């Protein structure tokens, strides 16, 4: 099945799954000169003071912190959405070397990994349905550069070696994900999809502008995670991303000058 190897990552994506090579697919790379500053886009509002954690799973792909999403407790609104987005989980995806990793790229840059918190249109009842609309999800994308380490990030990188391999999981409470945002919330916006399979093209993406700043040390635990399951031959997990897609007809919006 897919993954991010030679004989089954991003490349080959589309045998399984055509929308790949979909008129909104994601990631893309953020001409920031082309990019045109919207005044009428709103600040964002990320209300996530209730957030609820449960669990940290190594999916196979990446690790996912889930969240409580049965009720408003950790909601995106504003900035280009209308309604109410309510926080599922959040991932990475990261690189084999400091010099990739994001999928976003920014006039070409790629940072040392990126964060996506995902959330999804509650007038859509569940992920799931959200999941069929072109309106279901948002992802709030933030990319890690590597200088200092992030405080707030080092709860999660110590759980990593309780979650090595694929179906593992842990309990993950009482993490808060607001010590993973940077300063500003400035932001570029364009719509977009999943980026890995089934690449539905359900997203608005919201990328920060401002990375985060995490230690060496830190992404390197990230490093030490396994694609595999227990005791299958050891692959690393690491160059986890998906590649920047052609933008085809869309348009980026900044929400600065
Ligand atoms: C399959 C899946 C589930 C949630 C989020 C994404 N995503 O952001 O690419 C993908
Ligand atoms: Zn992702």
């Amino acid at each position: 099945h897919w993954g991010y190897g030679k004989h089954n990552g991003p490349e080959h994506w589309h045998k399984d799954f055509p929308i790949a090579k979909g008129e909104r697919q994601s990631p893309v790379d953020i001409d920031t000169h082309t990019a045109k500053y919207d005044p009428s886009l709103k600040p964002l509002s990320v209300s996530y003071d209730q957030a609820t954690s449960l669990r940290i799973l190594n999916n196979g792909h990446a690790f996912n912190v889930e969240f409580d999403d049965s009720q408003d407790k950790a909601v995106l609104k504003g900035g280009p959405l209308d309604g109410t987005y309510r926080l599922i989980q959040f991932h990475f995806h990261w690189g084999s070397l400091d010099g990739q990793g994001s999928e976003h790229t920014v006039d070409k840059k790629k940072y040392a990994a990126e964060l996506h918190l995902v959330h999804w249109n509650t007038k859509y009842g569940d992920f799931g349905k959200a999941v069929q609309q072109p309106d279901g999800l948002a992802v709030l994308g933030i990319f890690l550069k590597v200088g200092s380490a992030k405080p707030g990030l080092q709860k999660v990188v110590d759980v990593l070696d309780s979650i090595k391999t694929k179906g593992k999981s842990a309990d993950f409470t009482n993490f808060d994900p607001r010590g993973l945002l940077p300063e500003s919330l400035d932001y570029w916006t364009y719509p977009g999809s999943l980026t890995t399979p089934p690449l539905l093209e359900c997203v608005t993406w919201i990328v920060l502008k401002e990375p985060i700043s995490v230690s060496s040390e830190q992404v390197l635990k990230f490093r030490k995670l396994n694609f595999n399951g227990e005791g299958e031959p050891e692959e690393l997990m690491v160059d986890n991303w998906r590649p920047a897609q052609p933008l085809k007809n869309r348009q980026i919006k900044a929400s600065f000058k």
